[PDB]
C-alpha cells in the first residue's frame, strides 16, 4: 500500500521558526507585539508552503486555497503553538518559538493577558490529553479544513472528501495504541472537542489582531508587510460573517 498520510504529514511538518528576539531588551508589550508579528509573518511563509505540500489542498481551486489560509493561518498558528507549548515547556510557558517564549512576567506585559491565558488552557489541555504527534498533525491538518467560506466552495466535493480523509487519518491515529472501540470514542470526542474550542480562541485573537491592526500606530505595534497584505484580505470578510467554522 501507499504512504499514509501520517507519513507525508510527519515529513511535511514545519521546523521550528526563530524569532530573532532580543531577550535583553526589556519587555515591553509594544516590543513583545511588534517580535510576534514578525514570528507571524516568518510563520505565515512556513504555513503556506506546509498547506502546498499537503496531499489534496493542491487540488483545491486557488480561490478556495487562499480563502481557507486566509480563515485558518490564526488557529494554524495558535495551535502549533499550544503543541510546542506543550512539548517543550509542557504547558507553563508560552512556547512561541525558542528565543521568544513568554512566561507569566509577559503574558502580563502583553496586554493580550486573557489570550495567552486562553492558549494556555489549550496546551493545558495537550497536556491532560498527552496528545501525540500523529494526532496532532491531524488535527492541525483538520483545522486548516475546518473554517469554510458560508457562501460554500469552488472544489466543495473535493473538499468534503479531503475532509473526510483527514477525519479517517485522526481515526486511524487515536486507533493505534488498541483501546479498542470505547476508549476510541472518547478519544476522538476529546481531540475534535479540542478542535472545536480553537474557534472560541481564534475569535478572541482575530479580535485583538484586528484591533492591534487598527489602532497600529496609535498603539506602536509593528506589523511586517506580508503579514499587512493577509490580515487585511482576511479582515473585511471575517467581519462580513464570510467564515464559517466547520464543527463536530
Ligand atoms: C458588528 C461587530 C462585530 C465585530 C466588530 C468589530 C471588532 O470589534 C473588530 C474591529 C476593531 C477595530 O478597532 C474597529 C472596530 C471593529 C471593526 C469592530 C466593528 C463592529 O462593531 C463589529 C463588526
Ligand atoms: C497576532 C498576535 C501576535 C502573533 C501571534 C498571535 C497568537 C499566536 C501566534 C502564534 C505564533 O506562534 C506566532 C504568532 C501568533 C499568530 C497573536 C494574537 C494577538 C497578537 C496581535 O494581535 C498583535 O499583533
Amino acid at each position: 500500500n501507499a504512504p499514509s498520510l501520517i507519513s507525508i504529514l510527519q515529513a511535511i511538518e514545519p521546523e521550528v521558526v526563530y524569532a530573532g528576539y532580543d531577550n535583553t531588551q526589556p519587555d515591553t508589550t509594544n516590543y513583545l507585539l511588534s517580535s510576534l508579528n514578525r514570528l507571524a509573518e516568518k510563520q505565515l511563509v512556513s504555513v503556506v508552503k506546509w498547506a502546498k505540500a499537503l496531499p489534496g489542498f493542491r487540488n483545491l481551486h486557488l480561490d478556495d486555497q487562499m480563502t481557507l489560509i486566509q480563515y485558518s493561518w490564526m488557529g494554524l498558528m495558535a495551535f502549533a503553538m499550544g503543541w510546542r507549548s506543550y512539548k517543550h515547556t509542557n504547558g507553563q510557558m508560552l512556547y512561541f518559538a525558542p528565543d521568544l517564549i513568554f512566561n507569566e512576567q509577559r503574558m502580563q506585559q502583553s496586554a493580550m493577558y486573557d489570550l495567552c491565558q486562553g492558549m494556555q488552557q489549550i496546551s493545558q489541555e495537550f497536556v491532560r490529553l498527552q496528545v501525540t504527534q500523529e494526532e496532532f498533525l491531524c488535527m492541525k491538518a483538520l483545522l486548516l479544513l475546518s473554517t469554510v467560506p458560508k457562501e460554500g466552495l469552488k472544489s466543495q466535493a473535493s473538499f468534503d472528501e479531503m475532509r473526510m480523509n483527514y477525519i479517517k487519518e485522526l481515526n486511524r491515529a487515536i486507533a493505534k495504541k488498541e483501546n479498542n472501540s470505547a476508549q476510541n470514542w472518547q478519544r476522538f470526542y476529546q481531540l475534535t472537542k479540542l478542535l472545536d474550542s480553537m474557534h472560541d480562541l481564534v475569535g478572541g485573537l482575530l479580535q485583538f489582531c484586528f484591533y492591534t491592526f487598527v489602532q497600529s500606530q496609535a498603539l506602536s505595534v509593528e506589523f511586517p508587510e506580508m503579514l499587512v497584505e493577509i490580515i487585511s484580505a482576511q479582515l473585511p470578510k471575517v467581519l462580513a460573517g464570510m467564515a464559517k467554522p466547520l464543527l463536530f
